[PDB]
């Protein structure tokens, strides 16, 4: 499982993130308490320790947490720096929190995701007023026609002018079970397969009541855009932000406009593409949700409606 | 399953090779009967039809069987080019063939590998003196020093120059998980990774009596090499070549120092990496077996010696 931990802390766009987000609030943060939530081999929990915090409890409830308190003796913090075993819920910590600091982000920011444990950790551990680390997050949508996509299915139909046989039929075939299926596919896109202006259907300021059971409601809200030009439109792209507080706070954004994080976007294919042009109007509305399977697990539910086409419902599932 | 098809026709080493390899034998096909052994979306037996066989058989045990026979009535041949759903060794054909045609390597050269079900083919269908299209097989091994894994690995010790906190620690981690295993690993290395020449331990010539045999007991052999320098040997990497009858035999390759195709190669890691300097003598035995657990699975047992350290065996497996 190592390879989730690299990936993550070769994410320079994350990682340099919260050490300026977590360095930025060092007046909040200077000799006081925070409590990481889920601190993986640490970083997050020493970077609070140089913004000068007097004791960090970091809980990571995954076998890593052992490495975690090697990179804290390693870095000279095995005084402030506490590394305790055991999932957030259940922890005993021996005083209550100035500060949590987190990074609970799943893909498509709910999937996997430990909102709910920071939440949890927020209601039971979290000081009156306390700092949140990140403090909001805001989910995007845009309509995409992804290039990679369109060069996996029309290259069927281009066999016969590399070799000299004719492989049309292969792109319905290859159609079918490209976009025929309803999971949410994890790809990275760039600002060449955005087709219209990026919406923003949801904001949720963490620290607000209430936000446990919008989680379980569903997460999301309406939307409407204007294509760019004339492409085959593949389906919608989802992706977020998160903001630190500062000041001018800290956005780390894992749009396709944007850098590229571990996190890349979440994909929602339609079941095949549709001819748009300059102006097509499409809306809909989005709905992130838990898995009656397992809230782990993300489910995102789309309605959409292009052009003047019937509105349609597309149910996904990572 | 589509993923896999479109990686094979975008792999234009593969697909050229046997393009050219089949038609080079055009004197040897022009007119006669083929079988080929596990036709997938059935490119190969077109290029035969091209070459100017009298007639086709096509035999795909997947579903993806359909398409073949969809792309042979679109190319015009459904007059010659016969689709045939079922694994090859129950089909029934109408007559015996001149020649086998079929892409039946797998990662390692036998992992998930129809090299059986063509020998079988060969011995039910083919013809006396028949044709075998590729003819022979040839395997490779040669040192390496995995740039992209010494890059993970050392990462780690980074850390602390790019965002100040120590995690040197994580790198023993990250060498356990990902060379403390005995699994085969498939990655696509360059030449910049081959840390001695590379050494032929085998050669199997697909028409030669016993070799469902010698497939059974086990296809490998001794070898013996010099490293280039200095470096941490990460393991060993082990790839093929299969040659077509020409003339000039057409060759195609799977090595590192050659151009990519989607079989890349197989890497197998030491426990942890060695110091090798400039004549560090490396040898050893390698054998290619199948898995008890199941012979489609490949298996490959190492017996190694660095230098003067003392010998070693590992056992890997897909
Ligand atoms: N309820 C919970 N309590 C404690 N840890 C949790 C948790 N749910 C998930 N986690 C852990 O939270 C971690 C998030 S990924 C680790 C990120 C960490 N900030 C780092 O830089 O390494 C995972 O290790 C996961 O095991
Ligand atoms: N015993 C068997 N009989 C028939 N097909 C087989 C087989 N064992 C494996 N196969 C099929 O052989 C194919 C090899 S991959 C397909 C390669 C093919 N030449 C192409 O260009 O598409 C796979 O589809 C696999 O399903």
């Amino acid at each position: 499982d190592v390879s989730v931990h690299e990936e993550m802390i070769a994410d320079q766009v994350r990682t340099e993130a919260y050490r300026l987000g977590i360095l930025k609030n060092w007046a909040a943060l200077r000799g006081k308490t925070v409590l990481d939530v889920g601190a993986g081999t640490g970083i997050l929990s020493i970077f609070c320790a140089q913004a000068g915090a007097r004791r960090v409890y970091a809980v990571e409830a995954s076998a890593i947490w052992q490495q975690a308190r090697e990179v804290v003796r390693l870095n000279g913090l095995e005084d402030r720096v506490h590394v305790l075993p055991g999932p957030v819920e259940t922890v005993e910590l021996p005083e209550r929190v100035d500060a949590i600091v987190s990074e609970w982000m799943g893909y498509g920011l709910l999937h996997e995701s430990m909102l709910s444990s920071v939440l949890h950790a927020r209601t039971k551990w979290l000081k009156e007023g306390g700092l949140l680390l990140p403090a909001s997050a805001e989910l995007f949508v845009a309509p995409i026609s992804d290039q990679m996509l369109e060069w996996r299915l029309g290259f069927w139909s281009q066999v016969k002018q590399h070799y000299g046989v004719d492989m049309s039929c292969m792109e319905s075939f290859a159609t079918r079970c490209l976009m025929g299926h309803s999971e949410i596919v994890v790809q990275d896109l760039s600002g060449e397969d955005v087709l219209a202006r990026p919406q923003r259907f949801a904001q949720l300021e963490l620290a607000r009541a209430g936000l446990e059971q919008e989680l379980e409601a569903g997460v999301g809200g309406r939307f409407r855009c204007s294509c760019y030009g004339s492409a085959p439109l593949h389906g919608f792209a989802v992706w977020f932000q998160v903001t630190f507080p500062g000041e001018k706070p800290l956005v780390l954004s894992t749009s396709p406009l944007h850098p590229a994080t571990h996190w890349k976007q979440a994909l929602l294919y339609l079941n095949e593409p549709v001819p748009v042009e300059q102006d097509t109007d499409i809306s809909g509305e989005i709905t992130l949700l838990p898995s009656p399977d397992n809230p782990r697990r993300l489910r995102i539910l789309l309605r959409y409606k292009v052009g003047d086409h019937e509105e349609k419902t597309k149910d996904f599932a990572m």
